């Protein structure tokens, strides 16, 4: 019931440590839920414009403890929802779960390589939440999506950009963050183009201003140290402007010529949407079909 990704703050938080909360939630479990809550409103962001009623396969290409996976199969009992992730305890975790809320024969969840492992089916939506940056062979992941999508399918992703002249690449970590440019093309190379592309880069490095945070994981076992360098790294880098965190909202353009299709999503790439304003449409809207958030009694 929890999701491995940073969320975004609206404004700083004097005080609130989001290494504090996150390394020790036994600790600090209600603010534990005010994190969540915003972890279940950029997913909402994300989601808020497709149509499950239409949908009837879902894949989660990395799909961490099998969250959304259980949870979309749960609110939309005639979906199908099947997940890839790499790690094997993930797997066996997400299945586990799927399995004590009795949901086994509409949920799935398979310890496989999205970069190399042929997705088993079409899907009318694929969702990627933070995952493809830890993808090193970013063409096999993207002919596995375009091979998956039906062409009226929607692609999710939740992903960094690089906003410098060359790729962002840190080996020891395995994360590899394409350029503007690169994005372009690659999409446009898959036959995707952005219906959507919006930025959080601001609301996310508010929730991780953490003035004392290196200081803090010095006095953290060198274990839990290691595990959350990376979110440091992270943090460094969205304030530097380095990387741009986006929600993005693909369609399949198969019929336009490639140079079209990189003429498309250059355009949306010049004039990304802040959350704030997709956030505040989506409120107006009042269509919200994914996730709910958690109620008392
Ligand atoms: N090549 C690969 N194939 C499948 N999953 C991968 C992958 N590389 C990274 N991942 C997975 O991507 C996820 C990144 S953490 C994000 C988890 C989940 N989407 C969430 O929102 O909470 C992890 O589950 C990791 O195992």
């Amino acid at each position: 019931e929890d999701y491995l990704t940073v969320c975004p703050f609206e404004r700083k938080i004097p005080g609130f440590s989001m290494s504090r909360v996150i390394l020790n939630p036994e600790k600090y479990p209600l603010e534990r839920e005010m994190v969540r809550e915003k972890q279940v409103e950029m997913r909402q962001v994300l989601f808020c414009k497709e149509n499950f009623s239409r949908v009837q396969k879902v894949l989660d290409f990395g799909c961490g403890h099998g969250t959304d996976v259980i949870q979309i199969a749960e609110l939309y009992p005639h979906i199908k929802t099947h997940g890839f992730t790499i790690t094997k305890a993930q797997a066996e975790l997400g299945n586990q779960r799927i399995a004590q809320k009795n949901l086994g024969a509409r949920a799935k969840i398979f310890n496989k390589d999205s970069s190399k492992d042929a997705f088993p089916d079409l899907y009318d939506m694929i969702v990627g939440i933070e995952v493809s940056f830890h993808i090193r062979n970013k063409h096999g992941l993207f002919q596995n999506i375009s091979s998956s999508l039906n062409e009226e399918g929607t692609v999710l992703l939740i992903d960094y950009i690089a906003n410098t002249r060359g790729p962002i690449v840190d080996q020891n970590v395995e994360v590899s963050i394409p350029t503007v440019q690169e994005w372009i093309e690659l999409l446009a190379e898959h036959q995707l183009v952005i219906d959507e592309i919006i930025d959080v880069s601001p609301q996310i490095a508010n929730a991780l201003h953490d003035p004392d945070v290196e200081q803090y994981i010095k006095h953290l076992p060198k274990a839990v140290q290691d595990l959350y360098i990376n979110t440091v790294n992270q943090s460094i880098s969205l304030e530097r402007g380095w990387i741009s965190y986006c929600l993005f909202k693909l369609k399949k353009a198969p019929h336009l010529t490639y140079t079209k299709r990189c003429e498309w999503n250059a355009s949306k790439l010049s004039k990304k949407r802040p959350y704030p304003e997709a956030l505040a449409e989506m409120i107006n809207s009042g269509y919200i079909p994914y996730p709910k958030q958690q109620t008392r009694t």
